[PDB]
Parts: structure tokens; C-alpha cells; sequence
């Protein structure tokens, strides 16, 4: 399991 964080600013 990998890549759990999304920080998404728009």
C-alpha cells in the first residue's frame, strides 16, 4: 500500500 496522501489545492 503506497500513496495515501493527496494535497490538492486549486
Amino acid at each position: 500500500w503506497n500513496s495515501n496522501v493527496h494535497s490538492y489545492r486549486f
